[PDB]
C-alpha cells in the first residue's frame, strides 16, 4: 500500500508505470517508500 496522496499511473507514451502525488503534484518513476 502507498502513502497518502500517491497513485500508480501509467505513461500513455512509453507504457511505463510511475507515481503521482495528488497532495504535492510531485511525480516520480520509483514507487515511493
Amino acid at each position: 500500500k502507498l502513502p497518502p496522496g500517491w497513485e500508480k499511473r501509467m505513461s500513455r507514451s512509453s507504457g511505463r508505470v510511475y507515481y503521482f502525488n495528488h497532495i504535492t503534484n510531485a511525480s516520480q518513476w520509483e514507487r515511493p517508500s
